[PDB]
């Protein structure tokens, strides 16, 4: 038993809700939220630059002294960083961003990140400013995480069509 509210399941470890993820990580404090990142770190907008905002910036000032120890993410890949006052720990997950030409199919290999952690609290990756189909990246999440993950879709009007559309 776990936080988590409201969800509607999708498959036996798959759940959705519409909510706004920075208001869902604010009442849940849940031990994993996923940040939908780049891989520079720079959180300027989208559910990041959301997220960032939320840590009044410390966020951003973390992930500024990682990028300057670490280099960047690659496209497909993660960090685990402090969750501040969201989370216990966020995965910076860096899903492809179509509006910069990146190959689509990294997008399974993003969602594998997801299976080093037992339960997440997560946005769809590659989803609205990254520019893929909500519904394709559902379809990969599904076909690819196995641990326990609770997906906020913030637009009401797309959740109800990833939910109608959902096989
Ligand atoms: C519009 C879209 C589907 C695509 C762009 C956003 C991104 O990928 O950064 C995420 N998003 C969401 O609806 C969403 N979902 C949960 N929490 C969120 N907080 C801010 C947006 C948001």
């Amino acid at each position: 038993v776990n936080s988590f509210s409201g969800y509607l399941k999708l498959t036996d470890n798959v759940y959705i809700k519409n909510a706004d993820i920075v208001e869902e990580a604010k009442k849940v404090k849940p031990t994993v939220v996923v940040n939908a990142a780049n891989v520079y770190l720079k959180h300027g907008g989208g559910v990041a630059g959301a997220l960032n905002k939320a840590t009044n910036n410390a966020m951003q000032v973390e992930s500024d002294d990682y990028i300057a120890t670490n280099g960047p993410l690659k496209v497909g890949g993660s960090c685990v960083l402090s969750g501040h006052n969201l989370a216990k720990h966020c995965l910076h997950v860096v899903g492809p961003n179509v509006n910069k030409g990146e190959d689509i199919q990294l997008l399974k290999s993003a969602y594998e990140n997801f299976n080093q952690h037992e339960v997440l609290l997560a946005p769809l990756l590659s989803a609205g400013i990254f520019g893929a189909d909500p519904i394709h990246s559902l379809r990969v999440c599904v076909d690819t995480v196995r641990t326990n993950v609770y997906l906020a879709v913030f637009d009401k009007n797309l959740y109800d069509k990833l939910v109608s559309s959902f096989l």
